[PDB]
């Protein structure tokens, strides 16, 4: 019930916080895992808007209100949370830094915030399942159902007294970074993402892709929304393996809920159906994750190394598939 807003303490404490400074190289790389640094989470936000926006880009203290809002408004969910938020805007930090004149002082801002708050106040719960069983959700969103919502929960933020990063935008370019920030959070719609990047495989091989045409740019920084919400998959592959873990009790939670009404979940959010995890894997991969590093890349060559991560982790799939794992913790 309603927006939840930080306390005075825990925004002023993020103004005085101060990264350790060997962090500052491993941020740069695709492949830094934010995980052992969780008390870090809301500075390195900071840092990373800082170097690709500038100290000047946002007042301070409003940058700081708006960051503690939005983890309080993450639910304490196995993986829709907090550490996945900031997880997914580190990722496009590393792809903006690596692209950085290809998108403009107000796309680079957008998409950071847009990374932030895309999941914001996810409830652990599909689609599938709100439209299912009729949630208010589902009546109000017909598609992109929780999507719509996170984009709704955004601007209830920027709402907030002391909260509004962007009012000194002129009047123009406060409905453009609005709209950069909407069509971004919808586009982690993965129901979209199949047909986003057939077109962009099309307009990349025949030539005709162009990022001076609007609809362009918003199709490709939809992949590049893709690829920073998937970005789990390019971690080490220990870090991939604990973040499945993660990502499969929501999905068990949730088919623990369908049995309850009547229905047979779908195997994946089948608790009882561990056995074919290793598969489904399989399925996800060369299904979603590898065709997005592959056209990103083609498109974006900087960020080849996601890629790479994504075909090893691939191949550790194929490993556990064939009985070739080894000792795990969790
Ligand atoms: N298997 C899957 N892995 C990730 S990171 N996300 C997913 N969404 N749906 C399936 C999966
Ligand atoms: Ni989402
Ligand atoms: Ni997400």
């Amino acid at each position: 019930a309603g927006t939840s807003i930080c306390t005075s303490e825990e925004w002023q404490g993020l103004m005085q916080f101060t990264l350790p400074v060997r962090l500052c190289k491993e941020i740069e790389l695709f492949h830094f895992d934010i995980g052992p640094f969780e008390n870090m989470w809301p500075g390195i936000f900071v840092y990373m808007v800082h170097r690709s926006c500038g100290t000047s880009c946002f007042e301070l203290e409003k940058l700081c209100r708006f960051i503690m809002s939005v983890k309080k408004n993450y639910r304490r969910v196995p993986y829709h949370n907090w550490k996945h938020a900031v997880t997914v805007a580190h990722c496009m930090y590393a792809i903006l830094q690596n692209n950085h004149t290809l998108f403009t002082d107000l796309e680079r801002k957008g998409l950071l915030i847009a990374c932030l708050c895309h999941d914001l106040d996810h409830r652990g719960f599909s689609n599938s399942y709100l439209q299912k069983f009729d949630h208010p959700l589902a009546a109000l969103y017909s598609t992109s159902t929780m999507e719509q919502h996170h984009f709704s929960q955004t601007v209830s933020i920027l709402q907030l007294e002391g909260h509004n990063i962007f009012s000194t935008l002129s009047s123009s370019e406060y409905e453009q970074v609005l709209e950069i920030i909407r069509k971004a959070i919808i586009a982690t719609d993965l129901a979209l993402y199949f047909g986003n990047r057939k077109q962009l495989e099309e307009m990349y091989q025949t030539g005709s892709l162009n990022l001076n045409n609007q609809s362009h740019r918003d199709r490709v920084i939809g992949l590049m929304m893709t690829a920073c919400d998937l970005c789990s998959v390019t971690k080490l592959w220990p870090v991939t393996k604990l973040t499945a873990n993660d990502i499969y009790a929501e999905f068990w939670a949730e088919g623990d809920e369908m049995k309850k009404l009547g229905i047979q979940p779908i195997p994946m959010m089948d608790r009882d159906k561990k056995d074919e995890v290793p598969q489904g894997q399989l399925g996800f991969y060369n299904a979603v994750a590898i065709p997005c590093y592959t056209t990103l890349t083609q498109i974006l060559p900087p960020t080849e190394p996601l890629l790479k991560a994504c075909r090893d982790n691939l191949s550790q799939w194929e490993k556990v598939i064939r009985g070739e794992e080894t000792a795990t913790w969790i």
